[PDB]
């Protein structure tokens, strides 16, 4: 069993994951990195079939996918710079990522 988990917005599952976006060879598929410096490839939901605005950097939660293609997980929802700070509040948001935030900025750079 387990205890009364939390789950009031879009929380990554126990098999999702959240990673970041590397680069896109065009194809309906994407690179991305764990918080764990593990770099792969991921599939676009079959639901989705459209074209989403996606671009480096951004963290995007995936799942992974039993003995199937040759990719590891697939996209599961994208992430905004509200939920990012969300999920880092509530306890979620990796550490091998959380050092990114921190030094992003909006607008000029003061330092």
């Amino acid at each position: 069993g387990s205890s009364g988990s939390s789950g009031e917005h879009i929380v990554p599952s126990n098999q999702q994951q959240i990673v970041r976006v590397l680069r896109t060879p065009g194809n309906n598929l994407h690179e991305v990195e764990t918080a764990q410096g593990q770099r792969f490839l991921v599939s676009m939901p079959s639901k989705y079939r459209k074209n989403i605005w996606i671009k480096r950097g951004d963290f995007l939660i995936v799942d992974p996918i039993e003995e199937g293609e040759k990719v590891k997980a697939e996209i599961s929802f994208v992430l905004c710079k509200d939920h990012v700070r969300s999920l880092q509040k509530e306890g979620f948001w990796p550490e091998a990522f959380s050092e990114v935030a921190e030094k992003h900025n909006s607008g000029p750079s003061s330092g």
